[PDB]
């Protein structure tokens, strides 16, 4: 009856206090617990009401860590963005905040490791796999051409 909403209610606020979730990570973890669309729904907009689900926030903080702990660049940062259930339209003004400087930055930082991997290569070789390697990790062509600029002023 009214204990389902409530059931719904604490199983919200046990997952979310540990980490962040996006609106569809909890929009589906109110059904590992049997609870019904009528009802996940007006728990949902309370949470987001109370700002405890806010996906702009949870996209935002996303690409702030990545641009900081990882090697990725935004093609790869959104697609983990919409396997997380985060809308394109709130992943592409979150990615807005890895700027084309701060990408090259550490575009080149990675260049800088595989040149010397690939020391024995001939420059054609060498940047081949540069740009390969950076294509993979999810940062476009115009930001690698930037990159391999800036590695040969090195």
């Amino acid at each position: 009856l009214a204990d389902d909403i409530s059931k719904g209610y604490n199983a919200a606020l046990n997952y979310l206090s540990y980490q962040l979730r996006t609106r569809k990570e909890v929009e589906d973890k109110l059904r590992s617990l049997d609870i019904h669309e009528d009802y996940i729904s007006e728990i949902i907009n309370k949470l987001i009401d109370l700002d405890l689900i806010n996906d702009k926030n949870y996209a935002e903080s996303y690409v702030r860590t990545m641009m900081n702990t990882s090697d990725k660049g935004p093609k790869v940062i959104k697609l983990n963005l919409s396997k997380k259930g985060i809308d394109d339209n709130i992943a592409e003004d979150a990615l807005i905040l890895y700027t084309d400087k701060l990408q090259v930055e550490k575009g080149v930082t990675l260049a800088e490791k595989l040149a010397n991997r690939y020391s024995h290569d001939s420059y054609r070789n060498k940047q081949n796999k540069i740009k390969q390697s950076l294509l993979t990790k999810g940062f476009s062509y115009d930001i690698i051409d930037t990159i391999i600029q800036e590695l040969d002023l090195i």
